[PDB]
């Protein structure tokens, strides 16, 4: 098997995947979306330059994950923005799928086993934290006002216990103190592939008072198996 | 800043960067050079697919490594064979120079302030653990008998204490009981870039008689900003 982690205080190009119009600022913060000119269906993504194995075959042995970051979405209107940003695991190689609600990570909206993609989605179209699992159609959700924390840095927490199938995610906006978190069972084994690219991704609305920034301000992550 | 880590139990070729004859065998061990058929200037490379971060100008800081990882050379003639294997830092998408006593890693004798590489040398030939900064006249050695172990697995331990510029390296043959060490002042910012790649090369003997395997059975790293 393989471990592997990472702490990104600050971001830096040179060790991710960018995608579409996800740059590094010269504040070190990844932007996924376009943040001047036109923000309508912009999209970009974001991935670490290294593969995670999730699945090694060899042991029957499952790989458990942690992963922490902070956030801020600056939305024009925050009544009718969208769509959203997303924490995902999808295949190594993988190229941006469409845009809108499936956010550059799904290509339809039924369940798709081919899609190999696992995602947690901060929705600003239903304010809602989204388990999507080959499919945009949420597992499990939980109500979360991004509009009211319009501009504000939310903390991020997302664990993955693999011997209970166990996903859990919390959020956290300092600022207002509101509190957001939801969980899932997920079997990753059965879901994504035997190595993953983890990593970001996000739309911005399709017109323009529905456009929003997604910028990720700090990243850890760590995966070990046991 | 951006700290990475990762350990490697068994090796995959799916979050390496292989280059030359390096592969990955059934057993999940890196063969950096040629196993099978034709070892005559074999040569081969192998690197962690997300480069490292070594200097953040931005904070005026420095990062502090630490390495372990074993390995096993195996030749046909202990008296004649060569070259040897060694630990990199080699520029981020660098491909491989010349083959030989160069190791892959260099390309001219003498000092090359462009090469920005740093190696540790397991030096087959001389039977000698070298610290070579961006020239093949190590500036550092002490003897270390790798042909009395033939086949041998190897222990080793590497440290960068970044305040300090120490770069230290210990080995340990725990059939035998041989230990050797070897340390010197690298001033690393200085002598590499900001990002490198972190892995192994090595070139096996031009002559049938001089020809050597150099295998990497397990590895971890770790770099830390402090
Ligand atoms: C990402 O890292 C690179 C390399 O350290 C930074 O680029 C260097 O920045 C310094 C100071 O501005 C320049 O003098 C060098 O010429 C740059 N080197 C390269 C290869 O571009 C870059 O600034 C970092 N990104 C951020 C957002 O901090
Ligand atoms: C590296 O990882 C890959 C992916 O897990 C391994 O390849 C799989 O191996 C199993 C068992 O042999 C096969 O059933 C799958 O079809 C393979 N998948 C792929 C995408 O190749 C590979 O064996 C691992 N390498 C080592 C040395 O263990
Ligand atoms: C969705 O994307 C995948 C990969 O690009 C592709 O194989 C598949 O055919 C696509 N499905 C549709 C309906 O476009
Ligand atoms: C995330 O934060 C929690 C608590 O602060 C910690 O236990 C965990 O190890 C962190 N994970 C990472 C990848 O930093
Ligand atoms: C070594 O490689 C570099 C690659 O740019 C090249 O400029 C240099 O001339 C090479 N050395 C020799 C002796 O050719
Ligand atoms: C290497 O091993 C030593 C002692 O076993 C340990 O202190 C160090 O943290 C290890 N480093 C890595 C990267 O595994």
């Amino acid at each position: 098997s393989n471990d592997a982690s990472f702490n990104v205080e600050t971001f830096n190009k040179t060790n991710l995947i960018l995608q579409g119009d996800a740059t590094v600022s010269s504040e070190g913060h990844l932007l996924l979306t376009n943040v001047k000119g036109n923000e309508e269906d912009s999209m970009g993504r974001a991935f670490y330059s290294a593969p995670i194995q999730i699945n090694d075959r060899t042991i029957d042995n499952l790989a458990s994950f942690s992963t922490n970051f902070t956030f801020r979405i600056n939305a024009k209107n925050i009544e009718n923005s969208a769509y959203g940003l997303a924490f995902a695991l999808v295949p190594v190689g993988s190229r941006p799928k469409l845009k809108g609600r499936y956010l550059g990570l799904f290509n339809t909206t039924n369940y798709d086993r081919d899609a190999h993609t696992v995602a947690v989605v901060f929705d600003t179209v239903s304010n809602r934290i989204e388990i999507d699992v080959n499919s945009i159609r949420p597992i499990a959700t939980e109500s979360c006002n991004f509009g009211h924390n319009n501009g504000e840095k939310a903390e991020v927490r997302i664990t993955y216990d693999s011997p209970k199938n166990d996903l859990r995610v919390s959020l956290l906006y300092p600022s207002s103190e509101e509190k957001c978190h939801v969980s899932a069972t997920v079997p990753l084994e059965k879901e994504v592939e035997d190595w993953v690219s983890v990593g970001f991704s996000a739309t911005s609305g399709s017109k323009k008072e529905t456009t929003e920034t997604h910028n990720v301000l700090s990243w850890s992550f760590s995966s070990n198996f046991i």
